[PDB]
């Protein structure tokens, strides 16, 4: 039926820096995470079937005092949703989120997530993929962070 | 027609604690609040039909010096979106969004809201349900918190 | 067929006060801006077709310090989903999301986003608009502010 595509985060996909990455490494096939009509392509999610989807994400970044010190007080925790053109290798954000945090000293925890959600033109060929700043204070639950997409009607 | 729900917070269901709690009373037919082909029991909402649904939550949090005080200095908005089954219970964490806030002196006045979205697979007998932490913080107004879903397609 | 809009900002609705505006100019017609039989007019979107659609909106703020300086140390950044109308002068509130925060002063650049989404039932006439405060510091990229809809399925 349909395209569709709910990606749960693999904590494999997160390094120990503050630079700005793509997420490679996504589950598809357990829990909520679920795809159909749509591939999954380390991080890349290829669009199979012309059409309108509805595209979002969820990433929530934690940090406790216990884990250990962090380079700085001040964060840029941002999201951002990329289309790139398996033919026309151009990539441009189709979304961004995000938030800077004080998270410093004198605070056991801190926490925030963030959300998009929007309605594209998307093409068979066309990938989507989610860079986010600091991955390594991502929250590795399937509730936590997560992306996907569903396809609403046909091109027009 | 296809089912959904649109449901908006009813200022009962908010004790005066900051335990995390489940919010167990919403409107279904005033305002925006609506339901179609689906069953709302108690803060839980009950899907009828099989079937891909999209689901949401928008929840606001607000604190003003003239109604007191916080009950830290520091603080943890957060939302919980549950699915739970029949017999065969299970609590199972669809979503959560929230942040860390220190609401202080700052001004008279401090509001944030957290909202998540996102494509889940459903079987007719399960329920939806929504729990936050600090309740006694939340917005009651119909525009501010609220939480629902519209099925999008048949199971596959 | 079925309606649709994702509009994205167009930098000259954008005055340079802390006051709340509803935004008066967005793009329908280039990058990821498209509408479908929907009608765009200064600032409000127009619905055509009765219909229960999916509304959203995301909206990005930030600050430079090279700009210079915000109005006020604790900024309250909100956004208001609102819903008027082509025959009476009402004016109801659908959504609303935001947060109040700390850009005092210190760290060079400062940022946050916002953004709702929910299901209503919309009649041929009514007009959707957004309406923000401190309208001077919203990002004016089309991935980081814009707000659409999509009709999911016909009244009942």
């Amino acid at each position: 039926a349909q395209p569709f595509a709910h990606l749960t985060i693999n904590a494999a996909s997160i390094p120990s820096g503050s630079h700005k990455v793509t997420l490679s490494s996504w589950y598809h096939d357990r829990g909520w995470a679920k795809i159909s009509n749509m591939t999954l392509s380390n991080g890349k999610l290829r669009v199979n079937q012309d059409g309108f989807y509805y595209l979002y994400a969820n990433i929530c970044f934690r940090h406790h005092e216990t884990s250990g010190s962090v380079p700085t007080d001040y964060l840029q925790l941002m999201v951002y949703v990329v289309k790139t053109s398996i033919k026309i290798p151009s990539s441009h954000n189709l979304m961004k989120g995000g938030s800077t945090k004080n998270w410093s000293g004198n605070s056991e925890f801190h926490f925030y997530s963030i959300n998009v959600g929007g309605f594209f033109k998307l093409r068979a060929g066309e990938e989507i993929s989610i860079q986010v700043s600091n991955p390594s204070l991502l929250d590795p639950d399937q509730d936590a962070t997560y992306f996907g997409a569903f396809k609403v009607q046909d091109i027009d």
